[PDB]
């Protein structure tokens, strides 16, 4: 830990941030964080394996609790075979996934093949997963990924609608529950919509534990193309879909989890998804959705995909990509209850976001994302009474950098190793604090 003088900017937008400890928001659960991977990865039993110490380390750094979701479009192409040693999942791969979950302490959401597989094979796969992973670590099975898009791959004919999917879902559910009477489910594993997710919740609310939603900041290929500038801005589709999920929860009692998300779909967009801007986007998204009452999040990744939080292979090793650093800020903040944090005088720095948290350890934290690409900010923080605040900064020299990303003055190292190397106090005077932030940067404040 090197002592760093309090950072200042030259011509910052001067904004106010007022924390209100009486303005109680949602309590972030300890297993809020998570990752999503393609089910095809289970064709390689070395990937989710107790031998894959590197990857397990990266997950542990993201959270002592969290959820690993395995699914995606490859779940319609991935077939369980009890009889084995298009992709195939073997008992070995399931065995090894159990050891991986033990090393990480994360829980599992596990996709079953409703698009092309049989109910009986899903039941057999579910039975083996329940046998080996066990009820404590298995959070939910999911019956197909994005069934509303089955038609775009010819997985279903263009006529496939909710009524056809409900029939499928029920056939699979019934078969699985004969083999696994305690099998938990979530669904429908797609983006919020009125023709699929709403009726799914109404029909199957007694049969699922939670609603599973997807979200990509990139819209349809028709909507304006995704850029860093757009990724930093509010997404009205997100706000609307989230409100939809909250109304489903009110109507059905089902909580929601964002079980597949990233900046751009289909592996991501080079020069957006693989950049420091994705750290700012992802960290801010985690808090935005937590403040909206989501139970958690799973950022999609794998391989060396543009959007993957963690890149690499067991043979070559794994590294933290820029987006991982946004998740790391959330991890270091820890869980607790969100508080009111109102920004003022901020029209000239409108993409700055801030979240205040009463941590489970009783300390106040504030996560700030200065997503303004061209405005530094100077934040006058009121409503916090503390003798000492420290800041850990989330930084890169340019918003589009693919590397050079640090948090707390350090990169993440091998196997998820991270500790802060720069100590910076937040200047305090008259019961207030003043924090400078560069354009396109993040900060985590912790008050004693």
């Amino acid at each position: 830990l090197a002592q760093t003088a309090s950072q200042t900017t030259s011509s910052p937008v001067r904004v106010g941030l007022s924390v209100d400890a009486s303005a109680l928001g949602h309590t972030i659960p300890p297993d809020y964080t998570g990752l999503s991977y393609e089910q095809a990865q289970m064709a390689n039993p070395n990937y989710f394996s107790g031998a894959n110490t590197q990857l397990a380390g990266f997950l542990r750094t993201l959270g002592r609790q969290g959820v690993l979701r395995i699914g995606g479009n490859t779940s319609e192409y991935t077939f369980w075979n009890r009889h084995a040693k298009r992709e195939v999942i073997t008992p070995e791969a399931v065995n090894n996934l159990s050891e991986f979950l033990d090393k990480t302490g994360w829980k599992l959401i596990y996709g079953l093949n409703l698009g092309k597989g049989t109910p009986e094979n899903a039941a057999d796969e579910a039975a083996y997963v329940m046998e080996t992973i066990g009820a404590d670590r298995l959070l939910a099975f999911q019956l197909g990924n994005e069934p509303d898009l089955f038609y775009r791959n010819g997985i279903r004919p263009a006529s496939y609608d909710f009524a056809a999917y409900a029939g499928d879902w029920q056939r699979f559910f019934t078969a699985i529950r004969k083999r696994v009477p305690n099998a938990p489910f979530a669904g429908p594993d797609t983006a919020y919509n009125t023709k699929w997710l709403v009726p799914f919740a109404d029909k199957f609310k007694h049969d699922v534990k939670f609603i599973s939603s997807h979200y990509y900041a990139e819209g349809p290929p028709t909507d304006p193309s995704m850029t860093i500038e757009r990724l930093m801005k509010p997404n009205p589709r997100l706000l609307g879909e989230t409100a939809g999920l909250k109304q489903v929860e009110a109507d059905t009692g089902l909580p929601f989890r964002l079980t597949e998300t990233n900046s751009c779909y289909q592996g991501g967009k080079q020069g957006v998804s693989d950049t420091f801007a994705a750290a700012l986007w992802a960290g801010d998204l985690m808090y935005q959705q937590a403040a909206a009452g989501s139970t958690g999040i799973n950022f999609h990744g794998g391989g060396y995909g543009w959007y993957t939080p963690v890149a690499g292979t067991p043979e070559d090793g794994f590294i933290a990509r820029p987006e991982y650093y946004g998740m790391l800020l959330f991890a270091q903040a820890g869980a607790g209850q969100l508080l009111g944090a109102k920004l003022t005088d901020n029209s000239a720095a409108p993409l700055l976001t801030a979240y205040a948290l009463r941590g489970t350890d009783g300390r106040t934290r504030i996560a700030l994302f200065n997503k303004n690409l061209d405005a530094d900010v100077e934040v006058a923080i009121s409503g916090v009474a503390s003798p000492s605040g420290t800041v850990l900064r989330l930084e890169a020299p340019r918003a589009d950098d693919t590397t050079d990303v640090t948090f707390g003055g350090a990169p993440v190292g091998a196997s998820g190793s991270w500790s802060p190397l720069v100590q910076e106090y937040v200047p305090g005077h008259s019961g207030q604090f003043v924090l400078h932030m560069r354009k396109a940067s993040g900060a985590l404040l912790e008050f004693a």
